[PDB]
């Protein structure tokens, strides 16, 4: 059958899910405007709950399969609060970047051109897709996040950060060991390099990255041997 030219999902797939929003849901521009008036009565981050992520045609999509980085537009919806009653938003974005943020729990966050959103609970329709978050891309975000904030980090510091990071339960991920990192060494170093080559001291040069780059060149078993 025919595919969506945005996300590649089959239109006639019985598992295909569309985004839903309550009738009073508004635009990101509408939401941010209303908000300006409320603080008049500056630019904080938002909590976003009962959230969904989708392509421009409304197909529910993964955050982490490369769509964003390929410059395919991902839109999102949910109930937003600036930062424990929210405002219903729909077709927010697109997402320019997703990232990790923190009590030792690493939460998914989105940047649009206008605002930042910390993701709380998925909508029940989105939950199984959010649940398919991969270990390697989440680990990558943790790595990138940890090295931005700690430019002098050693490999031991990194493994510690990884081992103690609890994924939120919506991600449906096991706790991480040193093996979680080692098994994805190559993917991780590609992600760190990609981050460095994209914007603006590079995290690729951090002492612990030197170690990871080297471990990326050895068989998985031999990486483990060095654990
Ligand atoms: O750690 C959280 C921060 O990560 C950065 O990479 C993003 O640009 C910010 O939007 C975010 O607040
Ligand atoms: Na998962
Ligand atoms: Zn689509």
């Amino acid at each position: 059958g025919p595919k969506c030219i945005q996300c590649g999902q089959y239109l006639d797939d019985p598992d295909l899910k569309y985004g839903q929003h309550p009738p009073d849901a508004v635009d990101e521009p509408q939401m941010l405007t209303n908000e300006k008036l409320s603080i008049f009565d500056a630019l904080p981050q938002h909590k976003l709950t009962c959230f969904s992520v989708y392509c421009k045609h409304g197909h529910l999509c993964p955050i982490d399969t490369g769509l964003i980085e390929k410059n395919i537009e991902l839109f999102f919806s949910g109930s937003a609060k600036p930062i424990p009653g929210g405002v219903n938003g729909k077709n927010l974005g697109p997402i320019n970047e997703w990232w990790i943020t923190g009590g030792e729990k690493a939460l998914i966050g989105f940047s649009t051109s206008f605002a930042e959103y910390i993701l709380m609970d998925p909508s029940p329709e989105y939950a199984p897709i959010f649940g398919l978050m991969q270990e390697k891309i989440y680990i990558s975000k943790i790595v990138v996040e940890f090295l931005q904030s700690n430019s002098d980090s050693t490999y031991e510091d990194l493994i510690n950060k990884i081992e103690t990071t609890v994924p939120p339960s919506g991600l449906n991920l096991n706790r991480f060991t040193e093996d979680s990192l080692l098994r994805h060494a190559q993917f991780v170093v590609e992600q760190v390099e990609s981050y460095d080559e994209a914007g603006d001291q590079p995290i690729f040069l951090t002492p612990c990255m030197r170690d990871l780059i080297k471990l990326a060149g050895v068989t998985l078993g031999q990486r483990r041997a060095q654990a």
